[PDB]
């Protein structure tokens, strides 16, 4: 049993004046709030139980907007993070809702599509001991946690937003822990930039031969929402698709009917309140229509 | 003396589940939220006395978003919609606010951009009897008030959503009226789709012969951000402007600095807490570069 | 050993006034022609004798574009076609090309993106006998040749454009054949329509079961870019993929490298001459980094 | 009576591999080709008489699309620039096209839209002696020839491509010319840059007393299509603006049309070939609606 947490705080300046009246979070990306995303990732992963971290400001609308997670058959909580002081401390805050189990987590803003997602996350989620993380090459590693290989497509280093990147694989935000993660961070100490850095929980692992890092692929995409101009990419790049296909990315109720965690009444419940829209319209279809 | 009226209320259910998170009215629209767009439209004509009317449930975010109106030389008010029942109940809500003044109304999620567009508005501001309304060709001309205009280019009738438009022009939510106007809406009866309509008033000026309808050219731009997908072409547009000028569309510390309502000073303290972004940023450049 | 062909004529109408200028597989989407992407479709199948077909009016163009293929590693070969009288006609045009061989079609304006894609053309292309297809989820199936499953996952049956679709499955322009298909063709008689159509084609497969219709799912991308928008929609598409990832979709000179059809060497020739750019400079770039 | 050029050669490696297949003015922007934008400027100024100067292996396919001009009312020319050696060259090349008339020159890849253009192209082109170009505010004047104002908005320098531009404002590539051009233009040297400069040439005007640099406020859209993203961000920005309008924008048979320089018979005769599709589809729909 793996756990998740999804950490969804951070530091609104950046957006403002747009976010200053909502976090990040919850601006819709094309039609369904940003947080659906990560959060579906986690559920395709086969993780139920998640917690939601984020600034005190923002965890009642989340949690006004989320519930508990019953309908959708989650298990969802929250708890809060006073301060933008590092991913990392996400284990911290999260230690006892972790206890003695593996875990997962997302960043918020981090958006994720393509053919066999779940095969690769399931990769991940199943192993046992040590961490795994992905990479995935991009234009500007210097903006993120960076992944060196050797020859022999072996990691052999990370640095956290260097300024000459040995390379063009970033690591996405995206993490599967073991038991040991607790700990490790509890020994973490603030980096220069002042956060306590999931890179440095990341390279802990590295330095003790157990850090499994797999290649994402150019097939895959991967986008985070974090700007202005972000924002509105990965809005069109939804839309593209989801007008094309006349199915929905990363819709939680679907994809919790799809795991059995919900039957096809509960999903006529969820639907009913909808129905004005397509939003529901969509979760009504999706009763009477196979999709492989 | 005119004062103004945003009507930035509303059932959102159809941009669902987006606005399960954030009234319409507070979305960002490309870098700031929607609801700039329009006040900043009463500002170009001239009006710094403004009513914000929303639900019960948006008033308080509003409120915690614009305040009082004081820093930018604006006097804000607020009011609330129960239920939506017809903007035309705008000028009941909104009657003790309006006197015996001039007014003008603008629904919140109507966006205009465009050359000129102040001496434009000034035209129908300065008018002191009768009402002024504006008209666009349109290509969906059924989603909205039609008005159908004689060989000699004179207004005869108003339809609002016909199934079978008389002509392609659309009335934009941007309307200007007299003293007459909370009278007019005083006896207004609810419509079938029970509503009370602002084209029924706008008719009402029409059957008296005080109706003006003036032109808006193609060269102009209205966009509604009413669904996900007119919203996010509106984001792109706005982008696509801002990003090429180094302007702003929209911006109402910047319409307040230019109509002399604030001064530089008052302009830097606006920014000094912006200043970790690119909108502070923007506000700041402002006071050292003349934009004609 | 299987040879391709791209059917790249149409008239393309749906694109009038653009088109005046240049075939619609000349048009750019993003960055590089359109038939750069179904070219390179075939050249990942593993197929380096490829078959274009055309208008008499844009044969040369494209003739001028591709050459022969030995800068790419490639054979190719151009044919025309006088008149849009169905798909299908691409395989009596093509009779002399083919042979005795097997053999595959792709449509000039679909484009494909996804994981794996090259996994799933190889199980495909690597089958000796029969045909297959792929079935992807749309949301208007009107518009395309439809497949229907039944509840064991198997297909009985195919329409093409029907009034109403029996399944969201629409069979995408990518096709794969065995040595029967030319003789299937000789016997084909123009639909009402009045066009050859592939679709029939497909269900004569179908009737010896004989036809494979694998699954394309929703986590690959399949766009076609017939219209107006669909073009600029595409175009928006890729753009962001690249430009995240900086990294080329469908490059042709890249593939090539990657399948050793090529070498370094011939690799820097290509670039040399487009150096002053971008896509030269990619070329360049791809000689000294690792791509997973 | 001035007469017009479009100065539509070059290469545009920027636009590699795109345009191996075509020149980059044969491109659409959305729906219609490059060159209709530019051309379009040109008719709205009232000019009916234009040279259009290509590469030689451009020149056939513009001639190909555009014919003689007498379809629209207009008259059309063709000359060759073999070599990119600045635009000033246009004033040679096209010395014997000019002959002792007055002029205006509008480069091919600039795009511009806006309320009451054409009374902003009036004020330029009815002016009998000296210069006119525009100025717009820029987020990269870097880019364009950039010209300097004092504070009484006059204006007293012109550089091109300035490493530190003294001011945001870059001046378009749509110029206006009395009889000093030609010679003018005979005595230019090339820059270091080694092109004739059409900066060079308005600078001599400058010096002079006889430039007039008229604003172009934010409230016009110009954009130029010469990158690939460019291209992309403007076939969004038009596809946006005509989707909503029901309207084109530079569509040369309406303009033509309403200009009187054809006739509604010359214009149905227009729409015939292309009836099949929405232009000529739109072309008819004007024959029977006003648009003010
Ligand atoms: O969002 P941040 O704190 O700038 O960066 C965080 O996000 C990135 C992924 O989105 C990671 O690659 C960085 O290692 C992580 O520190
Ligand atoms: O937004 P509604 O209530 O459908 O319609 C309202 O908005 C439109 C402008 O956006 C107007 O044309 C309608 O006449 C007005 O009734
Ligand atoms: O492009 P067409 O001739 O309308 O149709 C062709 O295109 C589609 C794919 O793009 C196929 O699904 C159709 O079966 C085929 O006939
Ligand atoms: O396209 P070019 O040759 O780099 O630049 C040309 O175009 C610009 C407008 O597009 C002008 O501002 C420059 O002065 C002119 O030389």
């Amino acid at each position: 049993k793996r756990k998740g947490i999804i950490l969804a705080g951070g530091s609104g300046t950046r957006l403002h004046p747009a976010t200053l009246a909502i976090s990040k979070q919850l601006l819709p990306v094309y039609d369904k709030p940003m947080i659906y995303y990560p959060l579906s990732t986690l559920m395709l992963a086969g993780i139920r139980e998640i917690l939601i971290i984020s600034t005190p400001q923002d965890t009642p609308r989340f949690q006004q907007l989320l519930g508990d997670g019953s309908n959708w058959g989650l298990d969802l909580q929250y708890a809060v993070q006073p301060s933008p002081d590092g991913l990392a401390q996400a284990f911290l805050i999260g230690e006892s809702f972790i206890g003695n189990d593996l875990s997962a987590l997302v960043l918020g803003d981090n958006l994720y599509y393509g053919h066999d997602f779940h095969e690769l996350l399931g990769s991940a989620s199943q192993r046992q001991t040590g961490a795994s993380v992905f990479a995935y090459h991009v234009l500007d590693p210097e903006r993120y946690g960076v992944v060196e290989f050797d020859q022999g497509g072996k990691a052999i280093s990370l640095e956290e937003k260097p300024l000459e990147p040995k390379s063009n694989y970033a690591v996405t935000g995206l993490y599967f822990y073991d038991q040991q993660v607790v700990d490790i961070a509890r020994d973490l100490k603030p980096s220069p930039r002042g956060e306590l850095e999931i890179t440095d929980v990341n390279r802990a692992y590295l330095e003790r031969g157990q850090l499994s890092v797999e290649i994402m692929g150019r097939g895959y995409a991967w986008l985070d929402t974090g700007t202005h101009d972000s924002l509105l990419e990965a809005g069109q790049f939804i839309a593209t698709l989801e007008n094309r296909q006349g199915l929905k990315v990363a819709c939680p109720e679907e994809i919790a009917y799809r795991q059995k965690w919900i039957d096809a009444a509960q999903l006529e419940k969820l639907a009913a309140p909808l129905a004005k829209n397509g939003y529901g319209q969509y979760l009504k279809r999706l009763l009477t229509e196979t999709v492989y």
